[PDB]
């Protein structure tokens, strides 16, 4: 038996079963595993939402889970709902207008199914932007904040998560809540990192800093690792205050054995660069190199350029990149901010949305990071045919907020670890799963307390682990409260 609201939206073809709708929800970016859903939900408005998760509430029996796609940036099916329902969120964009701008300014609404590029155009409109970013635009606001959001900002603004002022969010009771600090500050804090679990956000009120003009973006090289890892501390450090000059901090590691031809698919570097860099690899009998990138956000003023190339030159001066090598360009502020999509749109060389992405991204405790730069890039991935980024870079715990649901190292400082391998021939999907793997062993057997980001696992107790006994007693406290049927998210397979 359906309810009034529901079956109304089978009758308004909201909800449907075809062939064609179930197999685009039925396959992510991760293109490794796949599950069809039983039917699609194309909502208009968020009623549309209320109506779907009121019926799930009020059916004894229920039997069907509910995923939120947002834009199925999920590497492992996190976004399925295998044979269930999935939410195509993006409906919800296609009047009234789901990017609302503060009047003040300080602050922009957005709907959970925008994208952030969106996002991104319409504070710029207003002459804003938000502080704290993902390296790649095109995923949504709703899909970054049940994970965490993080890029080269989040060591002095924190993740996005850290970013939000409030929410609306429909719980898996079919109820729409307003929630933050102050009002039902429980639901903030479970949903921010809460992996789609309790509830779908519909809009998100997100703190913004006046939009800069222009982004002084800089390379430095290494062949130290020590030298490369203090160094990025260096520039992320809190001061004895706030945080540095540097608006934007990440890294990348290049192992020897492709460096030229990675280095010149930075799209960074030059052939010039490529070959110094190069031969100074040879020079100092490097298996790995390592590159600092970094930016200095400032505007259109008059001044700004000499001011940017004076503080620039004083903050080059107290590091230890190899001497020469520094490495300047500048961009509009806008083009830095989605160079991962333009790259996507211009190249696409790691095959988004094409091959499969057995990606690894996890935070490593700051005091065994040397031990994972020796097991991995100088053990585990020597010897081997890497296509895709290895950046790694440091975050601050104090930016973080632990009662979140998101699950960080208990150290004050932790790296963010991304190992974006894409494969080409099947057999090179499995070999880097099974490297994966290995590298989460070789961390296990070390010792190192590592946190993962954006994966999900498949055993209970490594859940538990994940997030610690005591947090994850308030996750299922708040699962029980918020989705006590447990259909919400069940890609996670935390409680499915
Ligand atoms: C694909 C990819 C992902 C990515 C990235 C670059 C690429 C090419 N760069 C990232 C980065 O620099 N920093 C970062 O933190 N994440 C980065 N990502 C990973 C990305 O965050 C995740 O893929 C994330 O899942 C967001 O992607 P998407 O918006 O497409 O969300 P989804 O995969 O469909 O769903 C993820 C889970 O969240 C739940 N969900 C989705 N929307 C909502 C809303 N509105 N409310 C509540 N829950 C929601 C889904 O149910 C699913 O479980
Ligand atoms: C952006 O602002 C618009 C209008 O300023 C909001 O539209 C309202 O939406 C609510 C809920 O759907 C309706 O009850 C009102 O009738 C709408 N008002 C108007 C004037 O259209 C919209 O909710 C805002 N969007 C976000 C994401 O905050
Ligand atoms: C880094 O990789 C390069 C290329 O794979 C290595 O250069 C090769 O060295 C071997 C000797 O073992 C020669 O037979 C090849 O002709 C070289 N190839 C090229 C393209 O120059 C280099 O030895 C590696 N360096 C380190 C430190 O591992
Ligand atoms: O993809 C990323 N960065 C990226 C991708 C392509 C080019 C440059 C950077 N970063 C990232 C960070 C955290 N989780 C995930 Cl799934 C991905
Ligand atoms: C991966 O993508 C390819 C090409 O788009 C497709 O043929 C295949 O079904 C996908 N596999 C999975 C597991 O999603
Ligand atoms: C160069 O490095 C390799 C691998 O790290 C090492 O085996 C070799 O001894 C080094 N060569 C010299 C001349 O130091």
């Amino acid at each position: 038996p359906w309810p009034a609201s529901l079956a109304a939206l089978a009758l308004d073809g909201k909800l449907r079963t075809d062939s064609n709708a179930t197999a685009a929800a039925s396959t992510d970016f991760g293109n490794i595993t796949s599950a069809l859903p039983a039917a699609v939900l194309y909502p208009s408005s968020t009623a549309d939402l209320v109506a779907l998760l009121s019926a799930a509430n009020s059916t004894p029996g229920w039997p069907y889970t509910i995923a939120f796609r947002g834009r199925g940036h999920s590497l492992m099916g996190q976004a399925f709902a295998p044979g269930g329902v999935v939410v195509n969120m993006a409906s919800l964009g296609d009047a009234p207008p789901r990017i609302n701008v503060s009047a003040d300014g300080r602050y922009v609404d957005a709907g959970g199914e925008q994208v952030w590029i969106d996002v991104l155009r319409a504070s710029l409109a207003r002459g804003v932007a938000p502080r704290s970013w993902t390296d790649y635009l095109y995923l949504t606001v709703g899909g970054t904040l049940s994970n965490a959001g993080i890029s080269g900002q989040a060591f002095r603004h924190g993740p996005q998560i850290s970013n939000v002022l409030e929410m609306d969010v429909i719980t898996g009771h079919g109820e729409m809540v307003t929630c933050s600090k102050q009002l039902n500050a429980d639901l903030f804090d479970a949903v921010l990192g809460g992996l789609g679990q309790f509830g779908v956000i519909t809009r998100a009120r997100i703190a913004v800093e006046p939009a800069p003009a222009r982004a002084r973006w800089v390379r430095l090289v290494y062949t130290d690792f020590a030298a490369f890892s203090a160094d990025q501390e260096r520039l992320t450090a809190p001061r004895p205050a706030s945080f540095g000059p540097m608006s934007y901090v990440e890294g990348s590691v290049f192992v020897n054995q492709s460096l030229a031809t990675d280095l010149a698919n930075t799209g960074f570097f030059t052939d010039a660069d490529v070959a110094r860099i190069v031969a100074l690899a040879g020079e100092r009998n490097a298996t790995t190199v390592y590159s600092i990138e970094a930016t200095l956000n400032y505007d259109n003023a008059t001044a700004a350029a000499a001011a940017v190339d004076q503080e620039l030159a004083s903050v080059l001066g107290t590091l230890s990149y190899v001497e020469g090598f520094a490495f300047q360009r500048d961009v509009a502020y806008a083009a830095f901010l989605d160079r991962v999509h333009g790259e996507e749109v211009a190249l696409n060389k790691l095959g988004l949305w094409r091959v499969p992405h057995p990606w690894l991204n996890m935070f490593v405790p700051r005091s065994r990071i040397a031990d994972f730069d020796r097991g991995v890039f100088k053990g585990i991935l020597q010897g081997t045919d890497i296509v895709g980024p290895l950046i790694v870079y440091p975050l601050n715990k104090s930016m973080w907020d632990d009662g979140m649901s998101a699950a960080t190292p208990s150290e004050d400082v932790f790296y963010a670890v991304s190992l974006l391998f894409s494969s080409v021939a099947p057999n090179d999907l499995a070999r880097l799963q099974e490297q994966n793997r290995r590298i989460l062993r070789f961390c296990d057997l070390a010792g190192i307390q590592y946190k993962t980001y954006a994966a999900r696992h498949t055993d209970r107790s490594d859940w538990v682990r994940h997030f610690g006994a005591a947090k994850w007693n308030r996750f299922v406290e708040m699962k029980n409260k918020y989705d006590p049927k447990r259909l919400l998210s069940p890609g996670q397979d935390i409680f499915n």
